């Protein structure tokens, strides 16, 4: 951020501030399981507060509810509750993010106003697709955005990855990064200019989709690579024909896997992939539960939700052979008991690794909560809140969030 405007440079006093912040929390029995994002956000906004902002208008998404209002499943209500607890103030909580009706309530607020918006994503204007796309709404939905405060703040580092309409397309004077913004890549630039080697990257969770596609340039990057959780499917049934059953798959991906494992034997990048699984007959807490390795495949019907033991043994290896990791994505449904113990086993493994110096990176609105659940946040080098934008950091990238700051 240093050619970037700051929160610490950016005039406050009688201003509303408009401020983009990743409250994208978990979410388990409709319970948040981890506000970490939420408190993340709260030096910024106190900040703000502190130095005499009239107002601090706070917007992010939650999920993915592709564009269409889902206030019954995505609601960010409960995070309003959750803030006032965090902050020390209460925070008026709007039913949408735009225009009439949430345009007056932020247009001219009482002093020291905290006011929460609704999930952003109800609107395909932000994410620009659903659910299609539309360039005049998309503009239009910028623009009452933009209306809310008289200057910007993004402190929403766990969404800087996506060039949505909050986090690139407010149209104000003065658009500042916050301080968690800041805290974020400044820890990233340290810990990516001269990593310990070997470096390793664990690669788990899902949205495989997206995060197969950050495989190719994070090659060039790291020594070894584990490659788990969701993702090792799409792999596994390319390079060895198992059977997958209805375990996670992406089809786009699938067809550059082999590209990929090219590219790690041209760099000299170990993989690792699973070897044995828990498998469930549906995605539910108490599904019933298998065991299946590469070999037997998993049958028809019956899905993956966690490594086995011998996976585990591997992930380990992994684990002792590096002097810096980063981790993004379980490598299981840990959220679930059933299909929480590979997850559990390479989180004792980090945390043995940092113990005798390993510098370990966990990154993720999940991954961090794993730290949360087994009480390892101060016992791994750093705890990121993001985790998609964390692997496009060690890919070499400029975030969008970030680049459309305004310069100083
Ligand atoms: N084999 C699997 N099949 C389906 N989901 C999985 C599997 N392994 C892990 N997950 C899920 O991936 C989810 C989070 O992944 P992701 O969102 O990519 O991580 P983060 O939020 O840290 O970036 C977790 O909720 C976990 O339940
Ligand atoms: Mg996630």
């Amino acid at each position: 951020l240093s050619n970037k405007l700051t929160l610490d440079k950016l005039d406050v006093k009688g201003k509303r501030v408009v401020m983009r912040v990743d409250f994208n929390v978990p979410m388990k029995n409709n319970q948040i399981t981890n506000n970490q994002r939420i408190k993340a956000a709260v030096p910024s906004i106190k900040f703000c507060l502190d130095n005499g902002a009239k107002s601090v208008v706070l917007m992010s998404h939650l999920g993915r509810p592709d564009g269409v209002p889902m206030p019954d499943k995505y609601s960010l209500e409960p995070v309003a509750v959750e803030l006032k607890s965090l902050l020390g103030k209460d925070v008026l909580f709007l039913k949408d993010c735009v225009g009439p009706e949430v345009e007056k309530a932020c247009a001219n607020p009482a002093a020291g106003s905290v006011i929460l918006l609704e999930n952003l994503r109800f609107h395909v204007e932000e994410e620009g697709k659903g659910k299609k796309a539309e360039p005049a709404k998309i503009e239009a939905f910028r623009a009452s955005l933009s209306k809310l405060g008289d200057v910007y703040v993004n402190d929403a580092f766990g969404t800087a990855h996506r060039a949505h309409s909050s986090m690139v397309g407010v149209n104000l004077p003065q658009k500042a990064g916050g301080f968690l913004m800041k805290k974020e890549l400044n820890y990233f630039a340290k810990a990516l200019e001269s990593p310990e080697r070997p470096f390793l990257a664990i690669l788990g969770g899902a949205k495989v989709a997206d995060k197969i596609q950050l495989i190719n340039n994070m090659l060039d990057k790291v020594n070894e690579m584990i490659i788990g959780g969701g993702m090792a499917f799409t792999f596994l049934k390319v390079l060895n024909n198992m059977e997958i059953g209805t375990s996670l798959f992406d089809e786009e991906g699938a067809k550059i896997v082999k590209d990929l494992m090219s590219k790690a034997e041209k760099n000299g990048v170990k993989i690792t992939l699973p070897v044995d699984f828990v498998t469930a007959d549906k995605f539910d807490e108490n599904a019933k539960t298998g065991q299946a390795t590469v070999a037997s495949g998993i049958p028809a019907g019956w899905m993956g939700l966690d490594c086995g033991p011998e996976s585990s043994k591997k992930y380990a290896e992994a684990v002792t052979r590096a002097k810096q990791i980063v981790w993004n994505g379980p490598v299981g449904v840990f959220e679930w008991e059933a299909f929480a113990r590979g997850t559990k086993a390479l989180m004792d493994e980090v945390v043995k690794a940092t113990s005798r110096g390993c510098i370990t990176i966990i990154g993720g609105g999940d991954t961090a909560t794993c730290c949360a659940k087994w009480n390892t946040e101060d016992k791994v080098s750093h705890v990121s809140t993001g985790g998609g934008a964390s692997l496009e950091l060690l890919e070499g990238k400029v975030l969008p969030g970030v680049d459309a700051l305004s310069n100083i």
